[PDB]
C-alpha cells in the first residue's frame, strides 16, 4: 500500500505530464497521495497561470463577509457578517492597513503561533465565492476554468445524464481570513490555485480517519451536534493543531504559496489560514473513484447548509432515499 503513513505529498509534474489532467491526478493516487486527503502540486517553471496580476483591482466583492468568532482560542466558531461592496483595489489597501495587516514575524511557524493565539480576538473580513476566473483562455493546462464537468463524469460513469453546471470561485484573503473544518460538497474533490500574494496555511485529516474528526467535533461543539447530524457541513467551526494532538486526531499540515496547486480529495477535511492579502481559485471535481464517495456522503438537512443548484442532481441520482428530507433542508 503506498503512502500508509497518509503524509501530504509533493509532485513536479514535467510540461509533458501537465497537459493531461486527469491522467495526472489519477498518477498521483497510484503513488498513495490521496491518503493524506491533500496533495501539493508545482507547476512546471515553463507554465504560466496569466501573463500579469496588474489588472485585477476593479473586480468587485459585491458581499465581504467580516468572520465574527466565538469560543476559546483552540475551540471556536466563526459566523460571518455581510459587509458593504467594495472593490479588489479597495479590499487590498485594506487588508494592508494598520487594523488587518500581517504582523512582523520570523517565518511560518512563528505566524502559525500567532494565529492560534490571537486568531479570535480579530475580525478579519474575507472576498469569498465569488464566480468567476482569473486564468488566461489561452491557458491550456490546468485552467480551472476549462476542466471536465462534474456532470459529465456522472454521465460517463453512470450513463445517466443530469443537469447542472460547474463554474470556479475566487477568494480575496487578508492575515487571519479562516477556512473551517469541512469536506466538499458531496465529498468531492477540490483544486486550488493560489494566484497571488501571500501564503495560505491548511491542515487535513486523513480520508480513513474523518470519522475521527467529526467524534470530537460532535464533543468539542454539542449544541451544534444536537442540532444536525452533519453540522460540519455548516463550515463554521474550528479547532487548532494543539487540541487536535491532544486527542490523538491524525492530521498533517503544510503551507501553500503563490503559483502552486492544492488538491483535496474526496472527504479529505481541511482548514486552514491566510497568511495576508492573497487571491486564490478554486472548483470542485470528480473521477471514477469519487462516485463511491458520492454515494455514502452525509448531508445536512437542518436548513444552515444552503448550497448550489448543482448538488440537488447528485443527491437525486446518487442517493435516492436522503433526497426527499434534503431538498426539504434546501426549501
Ligand atoms: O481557500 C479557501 O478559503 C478555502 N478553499 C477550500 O476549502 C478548497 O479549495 O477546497
Ligand atoms: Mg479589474
Ligand atoms: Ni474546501
Ligand atoms: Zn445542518
Amino acid at each position: 500500500a503506498q503512502n500508509p503513513n497518509c503524509n501530504i505529498m509533493i509532485f513536479h509534474p514535467t510540461k509533458e505530464e501537465f497537459n493531461d489532467f486527469d491522467k495526472y491526478i489519477a498518477y498521483m493516487e497510484s503513488q498513495g497521495a490521496h491518503r493524506a486527503g491533500l496533495a501539493k502540486i508545482i507547476p512546471p517553471k515553463e507554465w504560466k497561470a496569466r501573463e500579469t496580476y496588474d489588472n485585477i483591482s476593479e473586480i468587485l466583492i459585491a458581499t465581504p463577509l467580516q468572520q465574527v468568532a466565538s469560543g476559546r482560542a483552540g475551540v471556536f466558531t466563526q459566523y460571518h457578517k455581510k459587509k458593504k461592496a467594495m472593490t479588489v483595489g479597495e479590499y487590498r489597501h485594506l487588508a494592508n492597513s494598520k487594523k488587518y495587516q500581517t504582523p512582523p514575524h520570523q517565518n511560518f511557524e512563528d505566524l502559525e503561533r500567532k494565529y492560534w493565539k490571537n486568531r479570535i480576538y480579530n475580525s478579519p473580513i474575507y472576498g469569498a465565492d465569488i464566480s468567476g476566473s482569473l486564468f488566461d483562455e489561452n491557458t491550456k493546462q490546468w485552467n480551472l476554468g476549462h476542466l471536465g464537468t462534474i456532470q459529465d463524469l456522472l454521465e460517463k460513469e453512470c450513463g445517466v445524464v443530469i443537469e447542472g453546471v460547474n463554474t470556479p470561485y475566487l477568494y480575496f484573503g487578508m492575515w487571519k481570513t479562516t477556512f473551517a473544518w469541512h469536506t466538499e460538497d458531496m465529498d468531492l474533490y477540490s483544486i486550488n490555485y493560489l494566484h497571488l500574494g501571500e501564503p495560505k496555511t491548511w491542515y487535513v485529516v486523513p480520508p480513513e480517519h474523518g470519522q475521527r474528526l467529526e467524534r470530537l467535533a460532535r464533543e468539542l461543539f454539542p449544541g451544534s451536534s444536537r442540532g444536525c447530524g452533519a453540522f460540519l457541513r455548516h463550515k463554521v467551526a474550528l479547532i487548532s493543531p494543539t487540541v487536535l494532538k491532544e486527542n490523538g486526531i491524525p492530521f498533517n499540515r503544510i503551507t501553500q504559496e503563490a503559483g502552486e496547486f492544492m488538491v483535496t480529495f474526496p472527504y479529505g477535511y481541511h482548514a486552514g489560514f491566510n497568511h495576508g492579502f492573497n487571491c486564490a481559485e478554486a472548483i470542485n471535481f470528480a473521477t471514477p473513484r469519487w462516485i463511491d464517495y458520492g454515494k455514502m456522503a452525509s448531508q445536512c438537512s437542518c436548513g444552515e447548509a444552503r448550497v448550489t443548484f448543482s448538488m440537488d442532481a447528485f443527491v437525486r441520482i446518487l442517493q435516492p432515499e436522503r433526497y426527499d428530507l434534503w431538498k426539504r433542508g434546501q426549501d
